[PDB]
């Protein structure tokens, strides 16, 4: 007979599931995964990279996804992905096994952890089955969760007898409507179309208004309307790290993305340049998590601003917007296209000369001594990708480190997430998941990552996840053999290093991905670089390139 | 001017520690590491195998460790190892980096995670710096939980501006006297005395008794007391998992370690055996997260119980024992020595089908076609340790997966803590942490470790640490590209395997050893084995054996684990 | 078929327990409080009186004791009740109903809070029953959990339908031993008598050393043992708020309890007097829950301090004493007992101008215009239960306000626990359930109680109880209009009053009182109170006085 097991796999595939990323423990006595047709178990080295195969997958569908992990230490690791989802914001459904109902001695139990009450403060929504046939109505209440602003992961914990059990279970009723929220359920505010129409007077008298786009805006459906009203008005659009690409390469209203380090890797006054004229400043779809931060705009002249989100402002000491228009983002540029009809055109502010900095970091021709510079590194994977994908295709994925920053300035995105890191968790081992996730999102499309050797090898062994569903993922590992950040702020706040702390001795990253049985080749410069890069890209196969690299 | 991180690290020193294993985050621009002498970072590959080894490390000391990560992600990692600590009792003191003060808002400021109230019900003690001058309070009442038994992990998360700051620090007056517990503090109830002379008294009565011992009886330092007690009244001796090694390899009555799995591993009634005869059992420093369960010594004729426990009988659900006696652990024995003074020796059951049953896996000289038995493995193992180790001496560890349980029957163990393993949290990946203090904590004995491919690569990527740290460790990687023990389960539960739930492709664990530094070769059968675990031993450098097996498991035999 | 209402009551008396207070709600429809002889119930107007009660008793007898609450606000109420428990320290086990199981969805249904979530912050244990057989191994791991050094409550939330379940239960099959410690339990460092060695060592070098009681020392079985050490070698004994008693009324040793207002309340230089030539204290069962804060003790020369207690040291902060003995109470007394058994006995420091202060001001005849002072009040209060009480016997009980000061300096206590008050919680209105408990704790003994209008009117309803159990309890309130001790707040923090904070219309608490059908007078001098207490000390019923006072 049907048990807990069959319901909760059946009501997954109710919701659009069609997989499960984890690692199975002794629950495997009660859920084997091959019960209900259409969804497949996606097996791991390490549980985070389950959490954020679902996190990202879930990201580019839009739809709600699944990992799964075993009762104790596969819950805690489990909980890293977790974590991932809260803050960066994705509707995951996590589940984990617990010991047997009657077993529950959470410190004293063989592997019981009180499983809710450690992952309840990192969730939208979180609880124990106690009555295996209400399986259907907790996975039902954690996707009603998971899919309202902010979106972000909900937990179930399956003791395995109930599990187990067919107890009150009856397949022959079929399951009501799932009734899965096509896009993110919002918070609505009464009056929000007097504050959007407020926003139409302030844009009224504005002289260089701009568009700050967050991936809220593209949860909500919003990316052509928001690129149809920047081009009537000629409003640029500036985004965070996780919305780069809601305008394609080359747009002369794309100003880029913000990082809080550009204008130290630039040795350039990028913030000024991007800000400084700007006196009017419409954060559209706004999360402080993406780390955006009001300090970063308010450059030059004082300026108005309006806050555009699906959530009441969780952060008022830090941001008091002029206007705040608590809606759907869609629902509020469709109210403001109409409040702005009869508007013309704005004269946009100059930026050349930042993106004349921009553009010559890309270019440098030099060929260093002590290994690649980043800037050349993404410049080269920039091209590559353009070669390999169809025009508004492609993703480039980063890992955490001083690399990263990098790669929010400089590296590619032809469409909405065509660049994809972590900006609210950031955890390190991002890569690897994040390149699953976006690979079997965008089964067609060439994927790259690049990561640190910090963060590679914290989260390396699935590599050998990538090799065994043959995941055609080109991947660049950066190598300096040091936590590179992490010593920048060893000298930030004290003058010096401490080595102890930050440095690595040699991991050979070639050898390491062939071990997995993943092709791989080392890269010292632009020419080998290009040229691995096009190998890898037409492989059919994963690849790995080392590239020796240097910060300056 | 020392600011609260001087005086974190100046506190932690005060209290014996020298080393902070773990990965520094942002909070890099707070503290160096470098601040107070004596005391020095391990930096890992990951947070996980820093508060593991601190935890290891904790349990041969006796001592309180220290591991460190950054905010957010970096504390979600660790706590993998603080969940580590709280399950298998470790004095560790994990400490996590968070937002600066005055922008923690949980979910919503980027890396911000409400740290304190995801690791509380995870920990002894769990707490946020709020004012830089009360760190060194902040690590006394650390300290102080981690050190009552049950003992465990305490959790202090460290906002970065106040870590960095110098407010009402003065390193002009000096510290109170630390004054850290020499052996963990314990629960002691009134009337244990007399619950210990009624223990007496069934012992004269009984005639087949057996001491159940756990890892609560070494802690307290009961060892050699229960040694002279067990010799002079001739009672047979069993473990848990991690207290093998109470009598040494060899002594009479050392009737060796249970786990749920002995029965269908061996395909012989092992616990029958054990247990069938007995009509007495003393759990001494009992703990059910050891996972040595009633229901394993309820075996033939009914059994009178006595629990010995510096705690209250947290679980009387399922354990309801007929005498407890709730005091410190060699207090109860040497109260117990009195009462029984003038007791004649007992006349002791016989498990020698049992003993010959294990002697002949361990001697098994057959020759399979894809790869090796884990018995034999861990035999070629036994052979080289005590060829490496002085007698007393040696730590062989265990990573978790199906072979975990073949470490726990067939394992040398010639001291307490002789053979180790994590019974209580049993994360896989285990292994090189636990390596890593192991070594750390014995610099001049051989440590070797067994793991399976499973939960080694899990954790792999620390072979570069060991590399680094240059530890000495043999480790053999027995590899059967699934999760074995996993597919056992679907098996005992669904008479069938499904693949996609524990299959893996290849992974040359050889070449993934040398990509990190580590020296490593490939064993196909006994000699070959023999002869690269004898190289690990002499190499004076870490060593890596990749070694094929198989299992081939009988899923009927697993009852005892219902 | 006996149910999992039967299986908690039943167990609840192999654990002694022979009375549950409380208010029940629909559960009603689950439990009748009938199933099982030797256990009843007692109603109470508010569960902030039944769980106090049950804290009170607890305390008294040193057996764990039972509240019980309904569903919600039921929980909520008792809550109080429960807080009262952690802080002042007592064995209680609290019941409260949730909703029904398969229902349980918090701030959604009807009536349902997440209860073992509210109230896990402060007890020692607390659980929501899942499986009905199960409610036998939660009551004994509640105990468990209440009766371990710091004692406290344990908290069970029970689901409805599954405590009116008979699923699982077979009560023909005898429940295990029950097994209830006769004392708490506590912790014990290794090293512990070395340590009591170091505080002889330090005992034998002082001049002038003090012991400082506090009530874990009682619940130790310590009193004893204690008496005859400081008798032995001449030590003055102190005692917080709550260990009044350890040593009769009349003793030489007996120093007794201290506040931080008693220098203003005298005008007198109070704790200078008794603190400043000491050099060696020692806590005997130190809690700083009982407000005896160390920054009492640090009058002028320093101090060594030895801190003795079944617990491990809480407060770093704030106490690190120069030895901490962590051991059974009564353990260290007898040990110390061996390590001091040559010493030679100590002079003690004059405190005789402070003894002659207090006297004169508690004799004070004056007649006030302007209603009774409270030091008359005490006064004439220890005056008649000296007379009603057989030697040794007696309890006067404290509500919370400025007035509690007078009670703790100057009410007689000739017994352990013979004065009570809460110095932990200090929920006001914790009076009339505290003599309640006092009373039903000492059936043949008196039992005085004193309450502002403040604290007394807030929980003013459970007169009807004291007189539906027809409790001889004596109550005095003594009545100034005012919340006072909150304008001396006022007057300490901004050199003023404010009076919407604290100022209340006239409460006629006569009238009051035998609207509940309790006897009642007004007594506005020494002459007329002492004449009140008299009448209700013998009555036979419970008395209530009103007093009109001023500060
Ligand atoms: C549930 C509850 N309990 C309370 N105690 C209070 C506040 N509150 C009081 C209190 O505790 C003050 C602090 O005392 P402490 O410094 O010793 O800690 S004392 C009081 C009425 C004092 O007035 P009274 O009873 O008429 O006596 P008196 O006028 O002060 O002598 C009130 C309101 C609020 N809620
Ligand atoms: C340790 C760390 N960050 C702190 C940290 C620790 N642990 C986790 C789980 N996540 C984070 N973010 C970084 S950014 C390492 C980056 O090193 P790298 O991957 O070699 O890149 P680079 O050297 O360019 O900075
Ligand atoms: C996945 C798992 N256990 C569940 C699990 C999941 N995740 C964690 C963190 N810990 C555990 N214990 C095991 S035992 C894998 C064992 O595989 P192996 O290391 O190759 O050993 P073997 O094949 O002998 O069973
Ligand atoms: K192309
Ligand atoms: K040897
Ligand atoms: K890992
Ligand atoms: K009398
Ligand atoms: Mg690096
Ligand atoms: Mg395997
Ligand atoms: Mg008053």
């Amino acid at each position: 007979k049907p048990t807990a097991a069959h319901a909760l796999l059946s009501r997954l595939r109710d919701h659009g599931v069609g997989k499960v990323f984890g690692v199975v423990g002794r629950e495997a006595a009660s859920i084997l995964f091959d019960e209900v047709e259409g969804i497949d178990f996606v097996l791991t080295r390490h549980e985070f990279t389950a959490g954020v195969a679902a996190d990202v997958l879930a990201r580019i569908t839009g739809r709600p996804q699944a990992c799964w992990a075993t009762l104790g230490p596969g819950m805690t690791n489990l909980s890293t992905g977790i974590a991932t989802s809260v803050l960066d914001r994705s509707p995951v459904i996590a589940l984990a096994a617990q010991s047997e109902s009657h077993d529950i001695f959470p410190n004293d139990t063989h592997q019981c952890l009180d499983s809710v009450a450690i992952v309840a403060p990192m969730s939208k929504y979180a609880v124990e089955l106690q009555r295996p046939h209400e399986i259907t109505d907790l996975v039902d209440s954690a996707v009603n969760a998971a899919m309202t602003e902010p979106v972000g992961p909900s937990f179930i914990s399956l003791p395995v007898d109930l599990l187990g059990s067919s107890e009150g279970i009856d397949t022959t009723v079929p399951n009501p409507p799932a009734n899965t929220p096509a896009k993110p359920v919002g918070v609505v505010a009464d009056g929000w179309q007097k504050a959007a129409d407020q926003a139409a007077a302030l844009l009224a008298e504005a002289k260089h208004p701009v568009l700050v786009v967050g991936a809220a805006a593209i949860r909500s459906g919003a990316v052509p309307a928001i690129r149809a009203l920047a081009e009537r008005l000629n409003i640029p659009v500036i985004t965070t790290y996780i919305a780069k690409g809601v305008l394609p390469v080359g747009h002369e209203l794309n100003y880029g993305a913000v990082t809080g380090y550009m204008d130290g890797i630039l040795n350039f006054p990028a913030l000024q340049t991007m800000f400084a004229p700007v006196d009017l400043v419409l954060t559209v779809g706004y999360d402080y998590a993406e780390d955006l931060r009001p300090s970063m705009w308010q450059k030059g002249i004082e300026k108005k601003t309006v806050r555009i989100s699906p959530t009441v402002n969780p952060i008022p000491r830090v941001y008091r917007p002029d206007v705040d228009v608590v809606t759907d983002v869609l629902a509020f540029v469709e109210h403001f296209e109409t409040a702005t009809a009869s508007f013309g055109a704005k004269q946009r502010h100059d930026i050349e000369p930042l993106r004349a900095r921009i553009a010559e970091f890309l270019a440098d021709p030099e060929t260093y001594e002590d290994g690649m510079r980043v800037h050349q590194v993404i410049d080269s994977m920039n091209t590559v990708m353009e070669e390999a994908a169809e025009p508004g295709e492609g993703t480039i994925v980063s890992d955490i480190g001083f690399f990263r920053h990098y790669g929010v300035l400089f590296a590619r995105a032809d469409q909405p997430f065509g660049f994809l890191t972590s900006a609210g968790c950031s955890s390190f081992g991002y890569g690897i998941p994040a390149a699953i996730g976006a690979q079997m999102a965008r089964p067609d499309q060439p994927t790259f990552l690049i990561a640190g050797d910090g963060g590679f090898h914290s989260n390396s062994s699935d590599l050998e996840t990538i090799a065994r569903l043959n995941l055609p993922i080109v991947t660049v590992v950066v190598n300096n053999d040091t936590n590179g950040l992490i010593e920048l702020y060893q000298n930030i706040g004290h003058h010096r290093s401490h080595d102890p702390a930050v440095k690595f001795g040699g991991v050979d990253f070639v050898a390491l991905a062939e071990a997995n049985g993943v092709d791989a080749t080392r890269a010292t410069n632009r020419e080998e670089l290009l040229a691995a890069l096009r190998k890898g890209a037409e492989l059919g196969r994963p690849f790995l390139i080392e590239v020796p690299v240097n910060y300056d």
